[PDB]
């Protein structure tokens, strides 16, 4: 497996400002002050809960659910170029004593695996994360959306870099991350090859 691991959080640039303020990702259940989602299951493992107990990340960019908001696929009809990806590690997580859990698919998938062990890592298929081609089989579409949970709450001072889709948003991330002067800087990063 890659070692650091990436780790992928996929977010409408108008969240950036609710996240700063409250110097954290929020998971679905813990009702984040979202402004925009981009939306169209036990969790077997401690902590337990459900999935929306957890922030969610992808082990890739240019992941299925950014092709989805590429395609219009989502009730969001803004296409990608304000969706950031904010990228941390599962080491990074590990490290800073947070519970956490990951799937080699989407947990409601009945066949779906979970691990609390990095080790465990080496059950995902990364030939899938890793594929930039994904079309066919059908089954790498669903390897591919392999995630990593952490419970309750992400950190913002875990994201180690903030990659954008065009030279205005990454100037955007930066005027909204000097509007708090006490929250990490990451790196802003223009990356047209993490999307569609
Ligand atoms: N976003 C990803 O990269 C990702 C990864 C894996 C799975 N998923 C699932 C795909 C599906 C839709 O994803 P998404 O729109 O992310 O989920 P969602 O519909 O649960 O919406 C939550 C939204 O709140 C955002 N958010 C979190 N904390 C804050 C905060 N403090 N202030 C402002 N906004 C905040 C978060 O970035 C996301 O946009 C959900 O079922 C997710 O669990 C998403």
């Amino acid at each position: 497996y890659p070692e650091p691991t990436p780790i992928y959080h996929i977010t409408h640039i108008d969240n950036l400002k609710g996240i700063l303020r409250m110097g954290k990702l929020l998971a679905h259940n813990q009702s984040p002050p979202k402004q925009r989602s981009i939306a169209y299951a036990k969790v077997p493992q401690p902590p337990g809960g459900v999935l929306h107990d957890y922030v969610p990340f992808y082990f890739c960019p240019r992941s299925p659910m950014l092709y989805a908001i590429y395609s219009g696929a989502t009730e969001y009809q803004g296409g990608q170029e304000p969706i950031l990806h904010l990228v941390s590690s599962a080491q990074a997580v590990h490290k800073a004593g947070l519970p956490f859990v990951f799937t080699d698919r989407h947990g409601v998938l009945s066949h779906a695996r979970f691990f609390r062990q990095l080790e465990e890592l080496a059950q995902l298929d990364w030939e899938a994360i890793q594929a930039s081609y994904w079309a066919d089989p059908p089954e790498l579409r669903e390897k591919k959306q392999a995630a990593f949970l952490v419970y309750k709450a992400f950190p913002w001072a875990l994201i180690e870099e903030i990659a954008v889709y065009s030279q205005r948003v990454g100037e955007e991330v930066l005027k909204i991350l000097k509007q708090f002067p006490e929250a990490r800087r990451p790196r802003v990063c223009i990356r047209k090859d993490w999307y569609y």
